């Protein structure tokens, strides 16, 4: 009843499939899917769920990759041994620059490498970049459903906390690599904060898989650091209505 | 009073009434199984990959919550854990051995893990090593032979990836990148026992903050003799495993 | 001169904002010459500048010479006068064996194999370009009808070692080095170039856009020595696509 | 001889499996009059041999000197000739308050601030010491009576920058170390000394069983002059313990 | 016409020279040639251009370099191809010690490998060191013909601005890397800042390949920022000098 | 003692500013000998020390011990007891087919394959010698008449891995310094041993002088132990030259 160890799946399952959308939130995974026609579930194991979904005649994979590198690297590998070529990822961000505000759509260029498993597939000196076709589809779908979108680099992180430079911990304490770490990005133009991208980018362009980036700021750094509970779902819902349009456009 | 404490985890300080000891396994279907086998366990919390229950072990409560694969799920759980207040952490996983003189079926304590993770770094710079607490190893292997397994001590590499970083070729590119090229024959002739993915984190993340760490880990497979697992002996390891987790969690409340 | 290397003063650019950017001094006249009302500036070292116009917008043409450091100096005293946008063209040799000589180039990112790029950025952080150049580059490529491929170029410091080139004085190649072509190849990198991995980290961690385009002159899984005749045409090919992307961009 | 420093042989040990591994030459004398019947064997340069015996069993005590690279030949050929536990005593310098003079730590491993340690594993493995070993240096404290914590030593290659001393010299830190001292403290870090992360790191990366015991001797938080009578105490404290941890590791 | 890729130039055109003067700027070639016996013009490809001279009877070459790393590694494997087997070094240089003059001459030993390009001919730990021979040379011209000379480490990097932390820039700021590092380099007996001698260095040494290092101080970093133009002919008139009799003891 | 290893005061030394170090505690005797009125000062750990007149000036001999951590322990303190130039005599393994049993090797640089030169300066930072003292001890080999190369030396934290060396407990080298012996024969690199970059690095990097002198007692490239009375005469040959160069320096 599957063809790979993790996710459950077999080639079948995914009926012809080649594009998965791919959130972090496996809770994400039937919202995204019920945007399109005949969406059913498939297949729940560990982080990782899947559903199928019919989008202008043909079948789209929608899969939970979990937070972090690790089980993103699993997801995406077995997704690639049942036949998945292209790879979008929908999720959430904390945005650095004052500029950017909740409720804005930002589509990653390339990421920052604060992580530790884009390094098991590529050396550092390579770039963490997103595929053309898969940010040239996004930037149109956020035109086509009309959203306040900026474009350029993500800081990925593998920690939420201090990696994000964070200091409302237990210890109250970041690592003097990541001391000062915020204000360096922000200066340099990095956008936001999330905690996949860099993984994603790094293994699909290493692997001669497509991947794009999609992310709905839910709270911006220099102003707030406790989310609303209301806008949280309306921003949700903005960037997935603009992951299943650019599908679209990459089908 | 409340109703969420932490940003990820769904959980308030009310919800462990008094808690300091925390299990936590990799797979949220895990959750469950640890908690059934102490006193009136309940479910508090599901989110993401974080499934928590509470149970009550001679007493004391304790908390069952899965951290997911990999070190950045991870570090949320055991922060957002120590802000409610938990001060020792019991990690409790799956494990491919790469010892030729490891079976399946045996039990794996970790001393300390070789940091091929990049969440470690976020805690500690490299040099820094990811080693378990003492006192919680010395139960953890005390567990062991209490209630009888097959036990090894010592070293595990702990992998950002289950694949490339692992060595596996039975993949989508079938490559393997350079740094890792050769890399399982290297811990090999080090006498590093095994390969998991969230311990060089938790380790390192709980060693650098005061907080007590340790980690067990039954072997499913062995690199040197299979690569897929039987699915009958997966479970009876898991429950020899678990059983030996929940025993070392009495030795330290 | 309002700046120390490239003898310019502001008033010399007339509010320019976009700059083309080739390694070779003696490509300059032959950019400026392809748009309207083209001058030449200055030339200093390495660095000869001409100014044209493009639809009635002035536009700087200025030569970085070989390599990061020489670039790095040439663009931070181009933004010193005003540049925003960059636009790098080049010569490169192609490591995939589907890409033909003759094919044009559009960069994403670069590997950094350079070291200028540390200098304003650590190495995490990614040599990407800018989104509406590439796109320009793209479709100027698409207007002017050539064969183009998109992705990760290898920027390296040094033509031969970094390269694996083994034709030379030592024969030798540093360990860190040695089979790295081949590691690049398995990871879908096209080509080897020696200044996108400077250009596109200053430019993309100091606010300034920068796009990179190349002509293949030579593909290292067939043959090492470049035809006197392809060569110039590749170079001027790839020269009206980085020109048709400026118009774009302005 | 057998060895390139020791000047011993395999007949010299008489099937000696544990060896005490002092930095200080002229302890080696002062832990082998504990035991019963102690022998010279060898003095050559650093390295110092005693034979001696422990419950009807050879054991060896034989000085590393000060740093990694000498404790990386010492410990190595003492494995050539058959040991296969090595247990360290030294003395340390305490940087937390909670930690007073006269104290006894026990290693589970170390921040490897050495370069020996990277000749026998990458920085990612941990210089970490043998349960068995640990298990019994702590067992054998609470066996003496004495004030003990286990945990992290940071083990530096330097005795002043490395562990953050202004008073030298220079009076000057390299960037790297500055401030280290408060990053190894907010990470619980118990202590400094010079030979645990090489010992560890070797001995864990080659099979071997190792395990390491200090004296504080002095407190960073508070005074950096030693006591010229409390100093020996400490010293002959921490010896008690080694001997009687030994013991159970036969 | 040509035996090398970039140079321009065959094994005859050497006439059998083995010793090679190469400055930076490629205006300074015939400047140098000029000092010496029977100067001709070789060629002019790119930054680089070469003239060949006579010095005691012997041919001698000069060649331009260019600004940095990349384009020195490859003028000098070029002409170790074509025979040459030492390399002399002239620049500019700006100090960062306050008891060295605008004026002085200093010679290297050793460089700070701050450059890119002496990486892909060792690792970080081989020392960017000079040929005994050639600063032995060097140390003696100067005192032969009259100057103020320094002898020591020279800070070698890949950039102008950032690298020698130059805060007068678009930007207005520096890397975390290389933040304070002009104090760190000065405390540590470091004389000047120059962009090519780590690469030069690294490479020769490292390949059998002799190599010098002497440059004419043009700026001061802990006085003056902008310098006399009648007094920087003059400097390069005495650098150019020096390097000129070190290479009649080298042949 | 003004100091807090080597048991010195500042009057001890009675205004000396060079010192020669030696590795070996039991060289400190025979450097000593060749000079007019040796006496010896203190003897603790592995640092062993004796005063003696060259030209009617007070000169010191202070031995290392084995690797950087103990050198900079020695270099360090005897820099604050008013020591400013610090010549080292050694022994070492060629690894160039060329260079024989009995040559003597002075080191312009070394490569840094140690731990505590990063506690003085980062790895960038070239370990050189300086250039009178390296000058004083090439004339005074061609003074005395010996065979010498001047050149870069390989300087390892550890005898055997680091030196590549397979004839171990365990025979196997770390990924890291697998091959690396092949590579610096390739590079140029005459020899190892094992103080050279911490002694070059923290004097170069503190304004002290250093110079680093060695006998080659064997090669790499053709056997492995070497004979006894050559040995002996090598030593002689290289500390006759390592007095007659400290003689051009006072
Ligand atoms: O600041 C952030 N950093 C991130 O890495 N991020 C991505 O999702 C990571 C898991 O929530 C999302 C946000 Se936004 C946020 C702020 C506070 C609480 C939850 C989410
Ligand atoms: O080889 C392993 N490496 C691991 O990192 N591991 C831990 O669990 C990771 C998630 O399954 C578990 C094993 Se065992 C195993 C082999 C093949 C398929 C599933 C589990
Ligand atoms: O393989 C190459 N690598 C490059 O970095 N490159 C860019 O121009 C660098 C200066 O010639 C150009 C080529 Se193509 C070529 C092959 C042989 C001779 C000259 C150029
Ligand atoms: O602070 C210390 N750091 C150490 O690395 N250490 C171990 O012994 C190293 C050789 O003295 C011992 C001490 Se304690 C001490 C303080 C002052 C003088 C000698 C020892
Ligand atoms: O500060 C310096 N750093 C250098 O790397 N340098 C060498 O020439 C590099 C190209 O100008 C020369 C100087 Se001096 C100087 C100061 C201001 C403007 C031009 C030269
Ligand atoms: O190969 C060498 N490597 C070294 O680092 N070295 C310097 O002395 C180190 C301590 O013996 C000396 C030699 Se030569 C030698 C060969 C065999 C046994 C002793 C010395
Ligand atoms: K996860
Ligand atoms: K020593
Ligand atoms: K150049």
């Amino acid at each position: 009843k599957s063809d790979v160890f993790h996710l459950g799946l077999t080639k079948n399952d995914l009926q012809g499939a080649t594009l998965a959308i791919v959130p972090g939130d496996p809770d994400r995974v039937e919202k995204i899917a019920a945007l399109m026609d005949k969406p059913v579930k498939l297949a729940s194991h560990r982080e990782f769920t899947t559903w199928r979904a019919e989008l202008d005649g043909k079948p789209v994979i929608v899969c939970s990759t979990g937070i972090g590198g690790p089980s993103t690297s699993i997801a995406v590998e077995e997704l690639a041994q049942l036949g998945i070529r292209t790879f979008l990822r929908i999720g959430t961000t904390g945005a650095i620059q004052p500029h950017i505000n909740v409720g804005d759509v930002l589509v990653t260029t390339a990421s920052v490498r604060l992580d530790g498993a884009s390094l098991h597939f590529a050396p550092l000196e390579f770039p963490a970049v997103a595929d053309f076709e898969c940010t040239t589809a996004l930037v149109e779908a956020a035109k086509s459903i009309g959203a306040t979108t900026h474009v350029g680099v993500t800081a990925s992180s593998d920690t939420f906390y201090p990696g994000q430079e964070r200091y409302d911990t237990y210890s109250g304490r970041v690592v003097r690599h990541f001391k000062g770490s915020m204000e360096e990005w922000q200066a340099m133009g990095v956008m936001n904060y999330e905690m996949e991208s860099a993984t994603l980018l790094t293994m699909c362009a290493s692997q001669g898989l497509r991947a794009g980036m999609v992310a709905g700021v839910i709270v911006n750094r220099t102003q707030q650091e406790i989310p609303n509970a209301e806008t949280m779902k309306q921003t949700e819902s903005h960037a997935v209505k603009i992951v299943v349009e650019a599908a679209r456009r990459l089908l």
